[PDB]
């Protein structure tokens, strides 16, 4: 059981060893699509990059690529798309990802400046009165409604195709208090945060694939679809404790690179899990 092996792997102080353990197990399959030269300004940084098995695809003839992976958790019954923020060049193929994927929701686990450095171009609108057009994508978006708390904010944006004139509903989550440094001292907010994100059914199979973000896509995004995806299988199977958070995180690795960043996300990761099983049992 995994609260055990915390408290070993703590009280021993080997985070750093059972993190460099996954990253020497983790898989490497080809990333050639993101590594051509006509996608070099499609990529926030050129060490994070999506295999091509997994890479979400475009449906413009020009150029299909974004970076974006699909995660697909097939026990689980859960697929993710984790991709970087957008880009000042790529907001209106992110638009067009959600569009295309019938995706319900996008989960946001960074603010646009942190650091001082812009982690993120404003990819949504700020006033109801002021849309945003996406000419490259043909598509407008509009901010209906936003609810500030104190951990988060949830906005419903209405999506619009502008060449079919079809609307869709998205909803917008938001978490505003992640550190600049490190990872929140308690995963009570997240996992507040994770258990709002599932009551608005956009993790469910009858919607498209959530968008998750942070920055580059792997760190925060990846504890987020971890917590998940492991307390999921707690509910499933006939023995919780047959859940080892190291062989999920190996899995969702062999769809995208990197996921979880430090020790220190691997060792909240944890905590998140045996908290919200505590709320699941
Ligand atoms: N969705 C999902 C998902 C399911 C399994 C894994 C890793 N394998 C695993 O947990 N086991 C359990 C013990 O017998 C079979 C292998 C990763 C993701």
């Amino acid at each position: 059981e995994m609260e055990k092996e915390f408290e070993q792997i703590d009280k021993s102080g080997s985070w750093a060893a059972i993190y460099q353990d996954i990253r020497h197990e983790a898989s490497d399959f080809p990333s050639r699509v993101a590594k051509l030269p006509k996608n070099k300004n499609r990529n926030r940084y050129r060490d994070v990059s999506p295999f091509d098995h997994s890479r979400i695809k475009l449906h413009q003839e020009d150029n299909d690529y974004i970076n974006a992976s699909l995660i697909k958790m097939e026990e689980a019954q859960r697929s993710y798309i984790l991709t970087q923020g957008p880009l000042p060049n790529t907001v209106g193929h992110f638009w067009e990802m959600v569009w295309e994927q019938k995706s319900r929701g996008v989960v946001m686990l960074n603010r646009v400046m942190e650091k001082g450095s812009l982690k993120c171009a404003q990819y949504w609108p700020q006033k109801e009165e002021k849309e945003m057009i996406f000419e490259d994508t043909n598509l407008k978006l509009t901010l209906i409604s936003e609810d500030i708390k104190s951990y988060y904010t949830v906005r419903q944006l209405e999506l619009e195709n502008l060449t079919t004139q079809e609307t869709r509903e998205i909803l917008h989550f938001h978490y505003t208090t992640w550190p600049d440094f490190g990872v929140p001292e308690s995963p009570a907010s997240f996992l507040n945060f994770l258990f709002k994100v599932r009551e608005s059914g956009s993790l469910s199979p009858e919607h498209g694939p959530v968008v998750v973000h942070c920055s580059a896509g792997i760190g925060r995004s990846g504890t987020f679809c971890l917590a998940d995806t492991c307390l999921l299988l707690m509910d499933k199977r006939k023995d919780p404790s047959s859940v080892d958070i190291k062989k999920v995180l190996l899995e969702m690795r062999k769809f995208r690179m990197g996921l979880i960043q430090t020790a220190d996300q691997l060792r909240f990761s944890y905590l998140a899990v045996i908290e919200g099983a505590k709320f699941i049992m």
